[PDB]
This record gives structure tokens, sequence and C-alpha cells, in this order.
DNA sequence: CGTCCATGTCTACTAGACCTGGACGG
């Protein structure tokens, strides 16, 4: 549900539907709270990008296809259990609220948007949230300007584990990755966010990190896009040996040795 | 049977609210 795993969602996307070809109706479940999805098109192919902790859906009605369309975009946010699954279309899993059907002439398949807790949402209008910084794997240096123009901000203000969370500046780090990113620098997860942030610019730092670490996730590949992968690749979130706290909004966060001063 | 925990926002009066379910405890 982080970045990497949008990143990893957003190919599989791509090279799962490389050679298909979808058509109807875009099927939502009736009890999902999303929008329904104005589309339908005798001859259409998906394909994916991802930023941040978003991850964009296109669809590209073929030439000559039937209801005219021009090309749709969707964009999804994933929250604790979203996921995107290729599946036969009579054997959906449970909790497949998004649905896009293969046409004829191979197997019918479903490319499905499937979310347990329901906290994902998606959106009509292609374009990314607006408030979310630029995205850590695949806008970098925007990503690290973007940081720090802007530690004047009341956000610097908090504690460094809860900044890595505000999704302004650091769109696609989430709770796993902080806890990771921290302990490679050793950094108190409770020093303040500001001053670990002057000390950089206004081996690698804490911004580096930021896009370096997600890109090994993304590097292992896999998440269903081989969990046994990611398990050894984790240093701290959720390690035996390793101290947590709660932040400020009651979300965990695993460190070792010294708490830092702003901790509760 | 019950409590606690989870890769995130979102919204409204920080602190719930939104949701299912697996692990574990009695």
């Amino acid at each position: 549900p982080e970045g990497p795993e949008l990143h990893l969602a957003s190919q599989f996307v791509n090279e799962a539907c490389r050679a298909l070809v979808f058509g109807g109706c875009v099927e939502k479940s009736s009890v999902s709270r999303n929008p329904e999805v104005p589309f339908e098109s005798s001859a259409y192919r998906i394909s994916a990008s991802a930023r941040g902790k978003e991850l964009r859906l296109i669809l590209s009605p073929l030439p000559g296809a039937q209801p005219q369309q021009e090309p749709l975009a969707l964009v999804f946010r994933f929250g604790m259990s979203g996921s995107f699954q290729l599946v036969p279309r009579e054997e959906l899993p449970r909790h497949a609220h998004l649905r896009f059907y293969t046409a004829p002439p191979g197997p019918r398949l479903a490319l499905c948007f499937v979310d347990i807790r329901r906290f994902g949402r998606w959106d009509l209008g292609g374009k990314w949230q607006p408030g979310r910084g630029p995205c850590v794997l695949q806008e970098y240096q925007q990503f690290r300007e973007n940081v720090l123009r802007n530690l004047a901000d009341k956000a610097f203000d908090r504690p460094i584990c809860e900044a890595l969370l505000d999704q302004r500046f650091f769109n696609g780090i989430g709770n796993y990755l902080r806890a990771e990113i921290l302990y490679r620098l050793k950094i108190p997860p409770f020093e303040k966010a500001r001053s670990v942030l002057e000390a950089l610019q206004q081996n690698p730092d804490l911004l580096e990190l930021c896009h370096s670490v997600p890109k090994e996730v993304v590097q292992l590949g896999g998440k269903g896009y081989d969990f046994a992968a990611f398990r050894a690749w984790l240093r701290c979130y959720g390690m035996p040996g390793m101290s947590s706290l709660q932040d400020r909004h009651g979300r965990t966060i695993w460190f070792q040795g010294d708490p830092g001063p702003l901790a509760p």
C-alpha cells in the first residue's frame, strides 16, 4: 500500500494487459461508495502509471470502437488493502469492487480493483491529488527541491517520523518505509524534522534514502506483481529486538535506540 | 467467544470514523 507497491501494481497492469483487449462497461460492486465509471467501448486497452501513493489507469478504445469514446483516465488510491488482480471472469475474488472485462477471442478475464477494507478510493478525472508532492521514486529531484524550498512549513515542526508520512512532501512514504529509512541513518524517530533537514542542504542523506530505499523494494519485485523476499529485506519494521512507539496519530513507529527529543 | 493489530487517508467537532479479517487468548 506504499509507493513501491503502487508502482508494482501499475507494472502489473501494464504487463498483464499488454496483449489483452477489453470491452463492455466498467462494473462496480454495489457495496462501494466510490463513483460509477461511465465508460463503454467494444474494444479498449488498459495501461497504467504510478505517482507516489496513487496509480492512474488509462482506458483506450481501439480505432473504430463503438460507442464513440475518448480515452479515459481514473486515479486510484489503495488505502490499507487495495490491489489489482487479473482473474477468470467467473472466479472473482471477494471484495473486487471495480472490474474490467476482457473481450472475446481468448479466455474471458477480469482485471479487478480488489479492496478488503474499502479504505481505497477512486475518482473520475485522471488528475493526481492536488496537494500531493512529487513521486519519491519517479520524480526524485523535484521531490528533493519541494522539501528543501519548504522547511518553514509547520509540517517540519513535527517529529521526523511524522513528517515522513505527510504526503504533501513525501508522496509515497508510509509506515514501513519510514521505519526502514530512519533505521538506516540511525536518526531517532522523534528528532525534529526541520533539524534533520537543515544539515542537509539549506553516506547518502535522508532525502536520498527516501528515493533509494523504496527503489530497493521495487527491485525485489513481487508482492502479487515472494513475500518472504520482502520480510527478509526488512531490517526494522516489525523486527525482533526493535523498539516501537505510537506517534501523535496512533501509528506505530519502529526503531532502534534513542527515541529522540520529541518523544511522547 | 472475545481483544488487538494491520503497507491510509478523510472529515468533522487532536479524535474518532471508515472496514475486514487474521492471530491470539480464555
